[PDB]
């Protein structure tokens, strides 16, 4: 009950915000897992879409683990919640999955910006630096990459052109 | 809606049982993740317990992925549910975590034996072979290893002896 | 006209400030280019001064390119202006060029500090981290190096001693 | 004020023409820089167009530096002017950028042919050889390459076909 | 007396705070030096405790040197004070030394957080980034490691169990 | 309180003299540290003077550590005092720093000769051999090197000639 021997300048509200961010990162890992195996279906059959989203799934589990490490490093206590099944919808196409991923990463970035605003308000420069170093530029690069992918698929004629998704699978994700 | 072009000798009940087993494997990955970071806390501080359970967590995510591949290979459709937060309790000690892991793996094995009985009842030898090849002996080895670990910790004087858990961490999990 | 699909927490004023900083970095590349070839003249003939300033010129073009990448990563639109010819004056000596470079880098640093104050005012932690990571310490090291060079040239007897500039060229810039 | 000790058979008009050519080469570097980052935008997203034009930008800066070296080698004095922002227009498409580049390189070649006619009129065989050796065939190869690129993009169905620009990006510029 | 040629956006109060932090880092190096040689005594004789604290001593001297470099880089003037002999007390045991080290590192971290609050108040983003990059996470990792060590020693039965300190020396610090 | 089990032929007065010599070696490390960073200032800017004195600082910390080892080897008890800030004065020039270092090393040598006279008076041949083996010739070589450096700087025209200190920095300390 009494304080962690390591805890210093770590607000209860920051501790709770980090637990919510852990859940969000595990949720993002689950969304990309579901998206991956959609492209593995025999009636979709785009293997590089499947590999691309599995890699993204594995990266989100690493992002969750790094926040669980941070919680312990600062003397906070991890509190886990259910990982909700993916919302987005039935995946429909390579383009629609890429658009769901863009929205997911823009929602994760908004959560991280709220987390950074709280750490700023509580004058926690270690937590500010943590978020900036490990999360904020990774989100900007992820969002830019997904926007690039959505643009190419749209220009190529997706989702109507099954040829467009096939050739994007080989040339961009291959 | 209409049948997958690949589907052959794959009962609707088998398809549903495989989706339930996917959820159970993701749940087991989550239980071991939680257990891992407990041992990373500054007031527990057993780093080889933490690494041992993280590795086990990563192995369960691989077990889930292999069942999602199987579902697609057979022309079934993956249906995901929420991943429940870990039940077990507050982890308390290295011994108590090992005992929770033993119970978890004995519950996963019972699920797989029920799955095998269903595949047997539906005369699905491919699914029987899948379960036997990739799951049943992995469960028997996991259960035997966790029983060995629980025995050693008990003989060494855990959970009262903090020396016992420390030296087990170095010599068995190190 | 309508918003970039990637744009998030990126103020119009930040977007414009980044375009002004791009112009300033290209201007700094031009100042160092001019300084370089002054030392290549047959009546100046200090080859290590020439190489030192050419390298500095190439570094400023890289600094401009990284800001053009950032503008696109954040969903801003690059707006280019004329690159003004160098102001400073006729270069006169190794010491006078080093003093012009010190003033240039102290003016670029003041621009970057104003840019950081704007990003702080608009609560853009990604842009704050970008400036701190890629620009602020590079400016402090550049300013310290140029101050060191100016000090040595002054102590050695420059600009009157042509021997001083010759031996500095060989021993410090060689 | 008085003559460079190295100057021999180098007409004042040649000296001035070389300074104008320096400005034109820096302007061409700026045009290709702008074109490069257009293709880096999230709503254009053709990375090999972007790399192709950045390389061309870097080559034009080298062409400018070689003329600044020549000016000093002959005992002329470098005189720099503002580098104008790119004219061409909004870039619109891969085809339109390639067409702007073709017009740019045909304007640079006309400048170099005028420069060669002046050196011929002033009986400066060193300057004639300089232009022929380092510039004239580089312009003919650049113009031929850009014409080839424009032809392919037109035959492939650009600019209407976003598929055409995508596949040209992978197969020709990749 | 008059201003350093390099000084820009570096408040007199920041300059003084950096000199106080230099003294604190040298004091921390001295505390760990004293602790090291305690464990080298023939009536204590724990060689891995001795090596662990000597390494920590050498790391604190590096932390002091990096702040003396920063002071010069920013155009401040180093002002040195006596390095006080270690306070803590007679070292008594491996556990008591580890507890003194935990308190030392939590006092150094509080000094660095006060330093960061001053740099924030004076809008010095270069100094904020310096502290965050080189100091704040190094303090969080140091504090977490020392808390882990204190926990293990307590669980193992230290300081009463001389066996506990012996086996910790071999297995954790060895 | 009672005697160390290892103590043999080690006089209380020798024990106290060794503690005073430890303080003197730490003081010499501090003097050279201060001298080092003086030459790192932007208005002094002699980098090989700075490296030379930092190396000397690191060597004095090693000399202190070896005496703390000796104290324990002989069964004496280390007693630490404050490390006084450097006396010498404001450093002024490369020559003045070298002259302060010569005086420092001649004061350390006089302390060691007094220490050797005490060990001789107490018939401690182990301590006599320790001082002769590890300290006395290191002091004679240090004093000879600093005298050589002072001579060269004086002959070269230091401290008036800033050229002299610059060229000594490159050729002797480089
Ligand atoms: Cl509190
Ligand atoms: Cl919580
Ligand atoms: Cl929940
Ligand atoms: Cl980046
Ligand atoms: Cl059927
Ligand atoms: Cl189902
Ligand atoms: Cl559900
Ligand atoms: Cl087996
Ligand atoms: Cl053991
Ligand atoms: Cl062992
Ligand atoms: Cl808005
Ligand atoms: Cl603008
Ligand atoms: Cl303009
Ligand atoms: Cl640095
Ligand atoms: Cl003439
Ligand atoms: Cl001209
Ligand atoms: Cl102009
Ligand atoms: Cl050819
Ligand atoms: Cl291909
Ligand atoms: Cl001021
Ligand atoms: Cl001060
Ligand atoms: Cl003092
Ligand atoms: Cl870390
Ligand atoms: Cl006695
Ligand atoms: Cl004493
Ligand atoms: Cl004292
Ligand atoms: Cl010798
Ligand atoms: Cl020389
Ligand atoms: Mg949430
Ligand atoms: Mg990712
Ligand atoms: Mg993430
Ligand atoms: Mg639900
Ligand atoms: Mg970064
Ligand atoms: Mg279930
Ligand atoms: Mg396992
Ligand atoms: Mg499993
Ligand atoms: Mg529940
Ligand atoms: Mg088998
Ligand atoms: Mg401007
Ligand atoms: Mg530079
Ligand atoms: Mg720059
Ligand atoms: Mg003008
Ligand atoms: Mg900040
Ligand atoms: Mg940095
Ligand atoms: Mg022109
Ligand atoms: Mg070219
Ligand atoms: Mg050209
Ligand atoms: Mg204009
Ligand atoms: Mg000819
Ligand atoms: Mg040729
Ligand atoms: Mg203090
Ligand atoms: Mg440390
Ligand atoms: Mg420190
Ligand atoms: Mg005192
Ligand atoms: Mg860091
Ligand atoms: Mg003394
Ligand atoms: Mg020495
Ligand atoms: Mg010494
Ligand atoms: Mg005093
Ligand atoms: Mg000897």
């Amino acid at each position: 009950a009494s304080t962690s021997q390591v805890r210093q300048n770590y607000h209860q509200d920051s501790e709770a915000a980090i637990n919510r961010q852990i859940n969000l990162e595990l949720y993002a890992s689950y969304v990309y897992l579901s998206m991956s195996y959609y492209f593995d279906r025999d009636d979709v059959a785009l293997k590089n879409f499947a590999k691309y989203f599995l890699h993204q799934s594995h990266e989100e589990r690493e992002h969750a683990e790094k926040l669980m490490k941070l919680q312990n490093q600062r003397g906070g206590r991890i509190f886990l919640q259910d990982i909700k099944k993916p919302d987005c919808d039935d995946w429909e196409s390579g383009l629609n999955a890429m658009e769901c991923a863009l929205h997911l990463e823009k929602n994760v970035n908004q959560s991280l910006l709220e987390l950074h605003k709280l750490a700023t308000d509580k004058n926690d420069p270690h937590l500010c630096d943590f978020i900036e170093t490990h999360y904020l530029n990774e989100q900007v690069k992820a969002i830019k990459e997904l926007g690039d992918h959505v643009t190419n698929l749209r220009k190529m004629g997706a989702p109507e052109s099954g040829l467009a998704e096939y050739l994007f699978d080989k040339h961009t994700l291959g």
